[PDB]
């Protein structure tokens, strides 16, 4: 069992920090390449994360009281968008300097933010079947990456409470019918890929992000602790691929739109009701 994020995966900054030096940002790409996930720690205030975290707790009983309540593979790890009301829409979350500096540079200047959600993964959750989040673009073919999920753990993640598994390296693989229509791995290619190169799970501190390929095997794991395990999901992407965008209140148009860290974003005049 690890301890901590492993070094070799693990780049330390400060909230204070907007940019990394041309040498912190060659091995954050460096990382990226070879891994497919980077742990940035010490990169959120406690003051943003402690709302988020109040927010998204707050409106879980809303959520697990919905008709058909959206839930991820297995029991347990439930979808759940935090707020996008003006005040918990917080520009060093949704347009952070040096997460744009790192995706920038993998995906381009016309990269774009198109998520704002979350997973809120419950005590007594089940093991998901690893996955990755999105696809290859073509089967059998290598290619570079299109995407970047930025994940934004809301509390303390152990190996009690449910910090993802991930699967270093496994971004780059796309061998030929190996992943299903929900994006599952083939347990017959994990096991082979494990002999190679086995899956880590390890503690991330809150005010860490971790920027991962969206092509990334991972999985949720169970929630053995006795409070529920918030995460916050956004995912960057090349400007050509084709998403949603995120509906957010034309009271924040004024600092999303026209920054250089673009969101692929719609501004609507009302409230934006997220859990509906
Ligand atoms: O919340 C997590 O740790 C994992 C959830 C997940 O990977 C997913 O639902 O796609
Ligand atoms: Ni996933």
């Amino acid at each position: 069992a690890l301890a901590a994020p492993p070094g070799e995966l693990t780049l330390a900054l400060t909230p204070d920090d907007k940019t990394l030096d041309p040498a912190s940002l060659d091995r954050a790409l460096a990382i990226l390449a070879e891994h497919g996930i980077l742990v940035l720690t010490g990169m959120l205030r406690t003051r943003l994360t402690d709302q988020l975290r109040t927010a998204m707790l707050d409106d879980l009983p809303e959520v697990l009281r919905q008709q058909d309540v959206p839930t991820n593979f297995v029991p347990g790890h439930v979808q759940q968008d935090p707020p996008v009301r003006e005040s918990l829409l917080f520009p060093d979350v949704l347009l952070n300097p040096v997460v744009y500096q790192i995706t920038h540079a993998v995906l381009g200047a016309d990269a774009r933010n198109a998520v704002y959600s979350g997973n809120m993964n419950l005590p007594g959750s089940h093991e998901q079947p690893v996955h990755l989040d999105e696809p290859h673009l073509w089967p059998g073919i290598s290619h570079p990456p299109y995407c970047l999920c930025v994940d934004v753990p809301l509390i303390d993640f152990t190996l009690e409470n449910g910090s993802t598994e991930y699967w270093p390296g496994s971004h780059v693989l796309n061998p030929d019918e190996c992943y299903d229509e929900r994006g599952c791995v083939l347990p017959a290619e994990l096991e082979r890929r494990r002999a190679v190169a086995p899956p880590v799970r390890f503690p991330i501190p809150v005010g860490s992000v971790v920027i991962r390929d969206g092509r990334l095997w991972h999985r949720g794991v169970p929630n053995l602790s006795a409070a529920p395990r918030p995460l916050l999901a956004m995912t960057h992407y090349t400007e050509w691929f084709d998403m949603p965008p995120i509906q957010l209140p034309d009271t924040v148009k004024s600092w999303v739109d026209g920054s250089d860290r673009h969101t692929h974003a719609h501004f609507v005049a009302g409230d934006v009701d997220h859990l509906t």
